[PDB]
């Protein structure tokens, strides 16, 4: 159709508009101005971005498109290897993984995570119950400390023991700079220049002290014997029903650094979203907080109890539906293929799908768009198809969703039973980029409703 | 038959021997050469160091001597001010504190506080339950986490939340830093030279940042009018009998600063020194875990089984009686008199009475006075009059005794009945001298005993 695309700088095409800290945000602008879909080409490159229903829908076909690595993820995986999030669908470790683990992370195992999802839960109450009179929360970090805690110890039994610090654990240090030499890659002509020396050996360095350090979490578990109920017991466990084999110990360090990746990143976004929006619409905070009371009746949250907080996990969907937090996604076309009957496509042409501005489109949510109304999830069923993908696609979507679902709605509920909240600064909203998004200084101010624990 | 000396150094005297990071230590081993008494000069003074509990005795008679501000007492007065610790006894302020406070600090006054000793006490003991399988444990370090903390509640209801950081509070970072500025002012010779106008100006710093926090908890709690179960509200509403005044702010503010310092500092190190010895010593670890476990039946200790801590409590004097933790107290001559029957002093003249001497006193304790054995104080009448003296004399004594051992038997019964320890580095006792006695880098696993809180 002689598909819209961004202003271009001569030689470098689209690629210096990607050079900004804020790029998804960017890119989100950009699909305001040329609407829902645009080109997007750098020196060697090509992407089309989609932002509407209309066109997303087709791309959530999977036997039309999979899932690509995007150049971001094909630089994570560096360090986070075949782990299923950085594999592609036809590496041999993808489906041996993906059956392996799937058990570990439904509905049914969160009944089994719940009492430790719990213990770092309190830690969080604790933390906030012990500030004195006019000390504020920095929000996305307690959300961090939490969701990085709470994986550690779900995952392999290990205490980050994130509330009794301010520096990261050396292990984050190297995976959050990894995780930034992956995103600074995405702007690099001659990657070769020696002016890159210093970062290609301080991102090597990264790589060796995660896996250093993961391994020997393999390594004592199996010296151990232990047979605690969690990921990697499962995965020292468990055998593929297809091949019948299990996983190597390389390849269940890369699962490791993966879930590690996900809960120090994407679910802490969620809470702090999730609050900020709380605090900026006090009728919805109120209403959450009425149910967290009248549903969380005992001073220990039970798996059940989470479950009926259905206010508060409409919130929470809400919440993603703004700001998810993993932005975008990416496929390839599997054949040629004609795209909303106006876009013909090559086998391997790239797809991104922006999931903020498909979460914005006016003709599936009404013109309040940018309104937080938790309402519109009371029934799945009135939604249209393909319209919500905070989690992301068919056999590739996240894994890991009723994990970070039950987590978040079991602290959120915990927080609004526990205190009422002061947005104490009118905090403006400013979203900071990593492999995610979150609301950089984001702070409140919490006055202890009293009730014991 | 002139008085022993230690060696001098022309116009200084006998001031060098202080420049050192072990002063105590070194007078200590200047007593062993030269017994029961020396002269030490500097340049314009005099003291004569005494370490017999024959001279000692006679310099606790009260009619005969009073208590003296040691230069380092003078010093550390520029933030304590007329607080308890570093007023003089014929100061108004000295007998009104005095009379004030002394019902806060009884035995009985301890079953109020027990509470929220508790509160820090298992804070502790959780920090280490969460520990990773070959972790181990900075010993002072969390001692005075938790010392500090325990002071900061049960003193003026405030928080400082150490166990929630790595980086102290910056108020403790101030007293620190002020601490260490009033020992260092000691040796210098010319205190204006422009060489020291830095540490001049963060020294006033430091005590704006002491006197800043403390005097705003004061005026917060006076605005708010809240009763508290804490020293603040004691001193906010009481009247000495003698004057019939009550405290005034600035000097509220003195004792405030005073019990901070005195958490920090001295408990912390009595802890570490008792782990220390109970590491060394198996047989008495054995003998105090057994009382632990029999006594403290319940989750949360009460007061009650606190007192029943016998053997703990054995422990802890032991401790005290190798490393008194504020190992000197200095007195003065009320009028001409004679010490011992040998050595005249005039009016004015000045005394140090080295408890860790006095401690180790052949001709009252045995021979066998460098080893740790808690059955020596295992019937209390045994103990002569003036033999053992940690918390000083008479009428100058530490107020917070029964504080301290009540906060101390319960830490040591709940880390005992909690964990079995172990000295995996065979550390070699360093004692590093600040205010106060303290192992340096003492570390030591714990292994849970896997007990409910
Ligand atoms: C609010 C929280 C989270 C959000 C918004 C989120 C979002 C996503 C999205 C959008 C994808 C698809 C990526 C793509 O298509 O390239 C994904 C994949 C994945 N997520 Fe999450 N995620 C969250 C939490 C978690 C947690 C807590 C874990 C693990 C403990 C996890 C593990 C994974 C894994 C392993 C994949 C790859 C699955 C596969 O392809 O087989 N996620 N996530
Ligand atoms: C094991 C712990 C402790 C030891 C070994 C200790 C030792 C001493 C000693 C030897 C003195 C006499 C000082 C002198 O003669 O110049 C003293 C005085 C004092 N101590 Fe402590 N102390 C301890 C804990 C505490 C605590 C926890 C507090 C307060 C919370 C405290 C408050 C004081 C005060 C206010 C004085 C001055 C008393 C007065 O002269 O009226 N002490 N302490
Ligand atoms: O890494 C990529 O392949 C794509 C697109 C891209 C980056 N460089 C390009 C050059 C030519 C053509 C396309 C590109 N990167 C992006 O869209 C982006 F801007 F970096 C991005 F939006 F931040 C992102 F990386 F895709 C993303 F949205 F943040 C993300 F994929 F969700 C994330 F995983 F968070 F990185």
């Amino acid at each position: 159709k002689e598909m819209p695309q961004p202003k271009t700088f001569g030689e470098l095409k689209n690629l210096p508009l990607l050079n900004t800290d804020k790029p998804v945000q960017a890119l989100m602008k950009i699909a305001d101005e040329l609407g829902e879909i645009f080109k997007f080409e750098a020196p060697g490159r090509v992407t089309r971005y989609l932002s509407s229903q209309r066109l997303i829908k087709e791309a959530c076909d999977e036997s039309r498109f999979d899932k690509n690595l995007s150049q971001a993820l094909k630089f994570v995986r560096d360090f986070a290897g075949d782990g299923l999030f950085t594999s592609w669908t036809h590496e041999k470790n993808w489906k041996k993984a993906h059956n392996i683990l799937l058990p570990s992370f439904s509905q049914q195992a969160m009944k089994g995570y719940h009492a430790m999802m719990v213990d770092i839960a309190v830690q969080l109450v604790q933390k906030w119950e012990r500030l004195n009179a006019d000390e504020h929360i920095e929000v996305p970090e307690d959300m961090t400390r939490l969701t990085l805690d709470t994986i550690g110890l779900c995952g392999f039994n290990y205490r980050f023991n994130s509330f009794y610090r301010d520096q990261p654990h050396p292990f984050i240090t190297s995976m959050v700079r990894a995780l930034d030499e992956a995103m600074n890659k995405l702007q690099r002509a001659n990657p070769d220049d020696p002016a890159y020396d210093e970062n290609k050996r301080q991102f090597q360095e990264d790589i060796k002290v995660m896996n250093d350090l993961v391994d020997k979490i393999i390594a004592d578990r199996k010296a151990s014997g232990e047979q605690s109920d969690d990921l990697l017991t499962h995965m020292l466990n468990g055998k593929d029903p297809e091949t019948g084999e299990p996983l190597d110990d390389e390849n269940i360090r890369y699962q490791i650094i993966t879930f590690l990746i996900a809960g120090h990143e994407t679910t802490s976004g969620l809470l702090s979203f999730a609050l900020y929006f709380l605090v900026k619409n006090p009728h919805v905070l109120q209403k959450a907080a009425e149910e967290a009371a009248r549903v969380l009746v005992d001073p220990v949250p039970s798996y059940k109890q989470v479950k009926q907080l259905k206010y508060v996990g409409m919130v929470l969907n809400e919440a993603l539906r703004l700001w998810p937090t993993f932005p975008a996604f990416s496929l390839y076309a599997k054949e040629d293929t004609v795209l909303g009957g106006e876009y013909p496509l090559e086998k391997g042409d790239e797809l991104m799908v922006l999931i903020p501005q498909l979460h914005r489109d006016k003709t599936i949510w009404g013109d309040d768009v940018e309104e937080f109304r938790p309402e519109r999830f009371e029934n799945p069923s009135a939604i249209p198809q393909h319209a919500f993908k905070p989690f992301g696609n068919g056999q590739r979507a996240c894994i890991g969703q009723q994990f970070a679902l039950h987590e978040a709605t079991l602290v959120l509920g915990m927080m609004l039973k526990h205190f009422d909240f002061e947005d104490h600064t009118n905090y403006e909203l400013d979203i900071k980029e990593t492999l995610t998004l979150k609301p950089e200084g984001f702070v409140v101010k919490a006055k202890s409703k009293k009730i014991p624990l």
